[PDB]
């Protein structure tokens, strides 16, 4: 009897044969997401789970598996696992650190560029069989001359401000912790309050986790302050904008745009979370949508994956995991 | 009586008003293209010209306007204007250097990421209300660590390599006019020949302009070469490529994407030229496009504007303009 794994979602073939000698492997090889009851029966009398965007771990999930030594977490933003519950209950909470922000940012700046030249819509008219020559049409935003400000610079805002030296913009940018002042100069950025930066940029950048204090801090307060046109990129979570807020300043014209790769229907440890994306926002022409799939680069996914089973197979093995959130004895 | 001036398409306030003062302004302030049949009919008795992308310019039109002076193209590329038979008939042809670059090599990148990260789809995934979360989807290849090989490297070649600095690639390039090394070593590139670049590249840009000895350069041979999965951005004029060949490529799955901004349809200068673009290249799920909207920025357009309308004033006042094309003797 080795110790029992379950792993909620599809994982490369390669990290099921490094597990299996060390691990009973309980595996979804599939695209689908497993129900949360199914969830719960397999984790019963699991020793260790790889735990994915999905996927939701409180108090009551831990008393009803008792067996479980390490949840290793094939993500960055751990706000849906409890990790003092974790600690309490002698549980190994693990994350990926790094790994998800390049291509994160990647895309960040991608949905930017596609939002600001409306390639959605562009794309669709080009489709259609219409396109009949050059017209003055689908004038847009460019990154050039313009004023881009980042809510956070952790990693995902410094890879995305990396990102953008050869742009020709004015970088800004708000934090709760700020960059050191030499750091800043080497990137071109100037920090600048929250409200300030809602009022003076072109471009709105979000990078920072969802917590008590972020939640909801992208407000109809705080958006009615931004320049008729701004453009929102949302590649953090969902429910650091309240959504609502966001459909009704496109609907009013003052948010030029909304681009997301996530949302507050995601949330899961989010009692008031919306069941669905609004109906509304998913029609409105001024948009850019993607799955959550900042990460979604196929070489980057087998590395995450790795860096999960080797967390993993750390707990396991008695040692204290590489990257371990909690501290355990 | 001051000289005639059609402008073919609509142009921003402040440009006329910069012109007004110095010509008869037959312009065109809708936002469609008018026929070949109208554009001759107005330019019959004009001494300027402010052109559009739309427009050709041959032998024929200047035949049967021996009154111009200046043609002021509010472009880069123009391949659909007889330059020959510009100099020959003693008319000033003038283009815009530079400022359509920036726009066009952000639009290129952005297209290079949204080919690569499978965007269209996934937008369409959203939109259809079915998302329930994050699965293990859409999974595709991004610029870190990636070869990025560029076919030209002139005003938007050195541009979109400009805006790669912090991406984590490996720059490759070939050129008709090879940089100095000290320009190669600040950009980190690293000059191949031209089938090297088509075989060893994840992501290929094209920046050449459109000519005799660039019409379909990439064909199907050098189409053969590619790494499977190899993703094609076009944001420089569509007959740099052989459409059909690029539809076969992605048909057979050894091009992994292609992206364009431009297309055949639109080389008006060619006889041959394909009248729309196929179908089924634009049913192709391995495809991202826009309609020539490289340069489609406000700030951007009401500056290529003024430039295309002083080079014409330039011209009209007796000077030679500052951005003309051809040489005219003095
Ligand atoms: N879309 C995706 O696939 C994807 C991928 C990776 C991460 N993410 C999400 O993005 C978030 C940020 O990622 P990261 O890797 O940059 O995290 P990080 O922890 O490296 O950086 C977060 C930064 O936000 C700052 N911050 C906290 N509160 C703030 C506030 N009120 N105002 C301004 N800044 C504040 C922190 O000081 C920190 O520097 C993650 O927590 C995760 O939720 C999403
Ligand atoms: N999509 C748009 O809106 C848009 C905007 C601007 C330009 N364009 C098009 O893109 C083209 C390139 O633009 P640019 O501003 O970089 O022009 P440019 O003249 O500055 O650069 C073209 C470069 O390509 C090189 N070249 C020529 N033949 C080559 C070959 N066979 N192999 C490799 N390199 C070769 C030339 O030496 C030159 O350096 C323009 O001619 C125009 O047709 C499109």
């Amino acid at each position: 009897m080795l110790p029992k794994l379950v792993i909620t979602h599809r994982v490369h073939e390669e990290i099921l044969q490094l597990l299996a000698p060390h691990c009973e492997l309980i595996t979804n090889q599939t695209d689908s997401t497993l129900t949360r009851e199914e969830i719960l029966r397999r984790c019963r009398d699991a020793q260790a789970m790889m735990a994915f965007m999905p996927d939701r771990v409180d108090a009551d999930f831990l008393q009803a598996c008792p067996e479980l030594r390490v949840i290793g977490c094939a993500l960055k933003g751990f706000d849906n696992f409890d990790v003092d519950a974790c600690t309490a209950r002698g549980v190994w909470l693990t994350f990926v650190p790094d790994l998800l922000t390049v291509p994160t940012a990647e895309l960040a700046i991608g949905l930017a560029v596609g939002l600001g030249r409306h390639l959605r819509a562009a794309d669709a008219f080009v489709r259609s069989g219409k396109f009949r020559g050059w017209q003055p049409r689908f004038y847009g935003t460019g990154l050039d001359n313009a004023t881009v400000g980042f809510l956070g610079m952790g990693a995902i805002g410094l890879a995305m401000a990396d990102r953008l030296q050869g742009w020709g913009a004015t970088l800004q940018y708000h934090e709760a912790k700020a960059l050191d002042t030499q750091t800043e100069q080497r990137l071109g950025l100037r920090q600048v309050a929250c409200s300030e930066l809602f009022a003076s940029s072109d471009f709105i950048l979000l990078a920072l986790p969802l917590n008590a204090d972020t939640l909801h801090l992208v407000n109809a307060e705080l958006l009615a302050l931004v320049r008729p046109g701004a453009l929102l990129v949302n590649p953090c979570r969902g429910s650091v904008v309240d959504e609502a807020a966001v459909l009704a300043a496109l609907e009013r014209g003052q948010l030029g745009g909304y681009a997301a790769d996530v949302f507050e229907m995601e949330d899961w440890a989010r009692a008031d979370r919306p069941q669905q994306i609004d109906p509304a926002l998913l029609a409105h022409p001024n948009t850019l949508f993607t799955p959550h799939i900042g990460s979604a680069v196929r070489a980057v996914r087998l590395e995450i994956e790795r860096c999960a089973a080797q967390n993993i197979l750390q707990a396991l093995a008695g040692e204290r995991p590489i990257n371990a959130v909690n501290r355990l004895p």
